[PDB]
This record gives C-alpha cells, sequence and structure tokens, in this order.
C-alpha cells in the first residue's frame, strides 16, 4: 500500500475492507455543524517527562518515537476516559502548500497535519489497544506555512540522515511541547487510523489553532523519499488520505 495511483487510498479497501467502514478517518470538519459539548472535561496534555528515543523513515512518513514503558507523556481529559500514553508522532504533508492535511476544516486543506499518537493504558500495550474501539487517542494539529516553528527545527535538521525508507537515527531529548499551539480548543469524533490497517480504534482530538511553520521547514519534509536507499527516487509528498464519509457521527467542539 502507498499513496500512488496504483496503490493509494482508492485501492486500500481490497486488502483492508474496513476502509469502507462506519467510522473511518480523516473527515471534513464542518465548523457550523459541530456542536459545543459543555460536558467535555478539560483536556490535559502532560508532556514534561516525555522521552524521545529515535526517528524512523518507515516509507510512509517519519515517526519520532518515545519511550512508552512508563507513564511519562500522557493525554487525559476532554472526551477521554482514563490515561493515554504517547508512543510516537509523525506528519502528513503535501507537494504544495495548498494540500497535505488529512482532516479538512470547511473543506480547507492545510499544508500538513501532525499526529501525536497515544494508547489507552488500560489495554497494557499498543498492539492490544488498537483492537479496541477506545484504544487510541490521536491529537491532530494543523500546519500552515508562514513563520518558522522553532520547536520543529531539530526534527527538520535530522531528516537528511533518514532520507530513505528503513533509515533511523537517534533522537533523544526532543520536547514535543514545542510543537503545540497556544490554544487547546478542539473538535473530537470517533474514527480510525488513516493508513492501513485502518482500524476503528481512535478517539480523534483535532486542535482548532494551527501552528505555523516556514516554507523552508516544509520544503525539507518534501526532500524525504518513499523509496529505500539505492532505489529510484520517489519524493515523500502527498502522504495524506482524503476525507471519508462522516456516516453516523457527530463532531463535538470543546469551545463556543
Ligand atoms: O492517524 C493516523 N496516522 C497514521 O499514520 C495512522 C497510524 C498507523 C499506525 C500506527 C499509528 C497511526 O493513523
Ligand atoms: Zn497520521
Amino acid at each position: 500500500w502507498g499513496y500512488g495511483k496504483h496503490n493509494g487510498p482508492e485501492h486500500w479497501h481490497k486488502d483492508f475492507p474496513i476502509a469502507k467502514g462506519e467510522r473511518q478517518s480523516p473527515v471534513d470538519i464542518d465548523t457550523h455543524t459541530a456542536k459545543y459539548d459543555p460536558s467535555l472535561k478539560p483536556l490535559s496534555v502532560s508532556y514534561d517527562q516525555a522521552t524521545s528515543l529515535r526517528i524512523l523513515n518507515n516509507g510512509h512518513a517519519f515517526n519520532v518515537e518515545f519511550d512508552d514503558s512508563q507513564d511519562k507523556a500522557v493525554l487525559k481529559g476532554g472526551p477521554l476516559d482514563g490515561t493515554y500514553r504517547l508512543i510516537q508522532f509523525h506528519f502528513h504533508w503535501g507537494s504544495l502548500d495548498g494540500q497535505g492535511s488529512e482532516h479538512t476544516v470547511d473543506k480547507k486543506k492545510y499544508a500538513a497535519e501532525l499526529h501525536l499518537v497515544h494508547w489507552n493504558t488500560k489495554y497494557g500495550d499498543f498492539g492490544k489497544a488498537v483492537q479496541q474501539p477506545d484504544g487510541l487517542a490521536v491529537l491532530g494539529i494543523f500546519l500552515k506555512v508562514g513563520s518558522a516553528k522553532p520547536g520543529l527545527q531539530k526534527v527538520v535538521d535530522v531528516l537528511d540522515s533518514i532520507k530513505t525508507k528503513g533509515k533511523s537515527a537517534d533522537f533523544t531529548n526532543f520536547d514535543p511541547r514545542g510543537l503545540l499551539p497556544e490554544s487547546l480548543d478542539y473538535w473530537t469524533y470517533p474514527g480510525s487510523l488513516t493508513t492501513p490497517p485502518l482500524l476503528e480504534c481512535v478517539t480523534w482530538i483535532v486542535l482548532k489553532e494551527p501552528i505555523s511553520v516556514s516554507s523552508e521547514q516544509v520544503l525539507k519534509f518534501r526532500k524525504l523519499n518513499f523509496n529505500g536507499e539505492g532505489e529510484p527516487e520517489e519524493l515523500m509528498v502527498d502522504n495524506w488520505r482524503p476525507a471519508q464519509p462522516l456516516k453516523n457521527r457527530q463532531i463535538k467542539a470543546s469551545f463556543k
């Protein structure tokens, strides 16, 4: 599976029939239809003890991985019941600044989208959590192109060392707090992984406020390769799934 004409999102359902399921992601967020849910509890993003370990080009994106062997970096509150542990983050981005996000907002595409992936500790490990309807919480953050995000530059600067699929590099001491916007206002809905295996195990929490990154920062994302070393170069761009049918779901807002 990949993002090309012959193996991209329109093909995924043949190997992964849940691609046509009842709670697939991403979705378009219609901001006028989303309803404030006065009942949602405050959201709690607690990343002070986050322990990054490694960055990996997996052929689909690059993942910054964390040590999730203890409650260090956790997401709580909001729509969530219990505690969700950060395991990795990654991005989806475009070939041009006018596309790249997975979620859209009133059909607007952002230049990229950051996914901070967390698993519900009540299920013990990530592989068990993805088999549960409430196994994961993904915090999604839009990227627009404008001012540079200083907290992103350490990620940007290591990408030269993981250009191709299967390459990894040590990436300790990276603070994901530097990737968050000021506001934690969000939309939330029940959905899925946005790549195979497309499992319907995710509570999505999508922040309303984008972060700004510079054109130079995102241009370096676009120099990565989908291919492995020594193979014909295929730039890693447009690694996003388009919006999927909302079906029987409501998107809730944390704000008025
Ligand atoms: O929202 C998602 N972005 C992805 O790449 C996908 C996902 C796949 C596998 C593990 C964790 C997340 O689901
Ligand atoms: Zn993702």
